[PDB]
């Protein structure tokens, strides 16, 4: 294999992801006006101070950097969960250029790029567990708009060039997911899915509502990652976004009026 392009991409996942076709599928269209305020939803916890992150990798769809998440060093609580969550990485969807790259969108407003930050829940022990249960995960959603730089996103930035291709990665400690965090913690969230394959139904979603700001000059720098491998046919890793999925009466709940 799946992929991004005319023969591999979204639209045919379904064939070895059947789910793919599901009743709670994402990324979706979050629809500002119908999208009900909670008065029951509690703020949202992110604990990240401990956080020990790992590595960054190129996996082939995006890059992730990668935390331990052997202990509850950077863990997500509260908002619409019950228990704790914690943070074993983080990734990225782009575009080619500037309008399109987000996978959720908003009034059908699509952001340059949107990023996941993946937890999964500690009652189910490890993350394979976890992506059989209906919450398992919890995603928190960023989006990217172009502007100003991010100075938190630097560091990720300069070492993209060390792993250009599918297969690569990098030593990346001691990066601290706190700055990539926009003011506001004000969110909206509803059930669905991971947005890659195997598709699984798994994911508490939660999406903030304030994006951050990155500069044309980091945005440029993901954009000359490659899809392919060392020696194969330079592809640009571009464009690595699923289209919005049919909500199918789900409701979107958001923490703010
Ligand atoms: N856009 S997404 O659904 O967060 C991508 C991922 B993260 B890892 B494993 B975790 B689960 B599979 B692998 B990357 B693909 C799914 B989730
Ligand atoms: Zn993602």
């Amino acid at each position: 294999h799946w992929g991004y392009g005319k023969h591999n991409g979204p639209e045919h996942w379904h064939k070895d992801f059947p789910i793919a076709k599901g009743e709670r599928q994402s990324p979706v269209d979050i629809d500002t006006h119908t999208a009900k305020y909670d008065p029951s939803l509690k703020p949202l916890s992110v604990s990240y101070d401990q956080a020990t992150s790992l590595r960054i990798l190129n996996n082939g769809h995006s890059f992730q950097v990668t935390f331990d998440d052997s202990q509850d060093k950077a863990v997500l609580k509260g908002g619409p969960l019950d228990g704790t969550y914690r943070l074993l990485q983080f990734h990225f969807h782009w575009g080619s250029l500037d309008g399109q790259g987000s996978e959720h969108t908003v009034d059908k407003k699509k952001y340059a790029a949107e990023l996941h930050l993946v937890h999964w829940n500690t009652k189910y022990g490890d993350v394979g567990k976890a992506v059989q249960q209906p919450d398992g995960l919890a995603v928190l959603g960023i989006f990217l708009k172009v502007g100003s730089a991010k100075p938190g996103l630097q560091k990720v930035v300069d070492v993209l060039d060390s792993i250009k291709t599918e297969g690569k990665s990098a030593d990346f400690t001691n990066f601290d997911p706190r700055g990539l965090l926009p003011e506001s913690l004000d969110y909206w969230t509803y059930p669905g899915s991971l947005t890659t394959p195997p598709l699984a139904e798994c994911v508490t979603w939660i999406v903030l509502k304030e994006p951050i700001s990155v500069s044309s000059e980091q945005v440029l720098k993901f954009r000359k990652l490659n899809f392919n491998g060392e020696g194969e046919p330079e592809e640009l890793m571009v464009d690595n976004w699923r289209p919005a999925q049919p909500l199918k009466n789900r409701q979107i709940k958001a923490s703010f009026k």
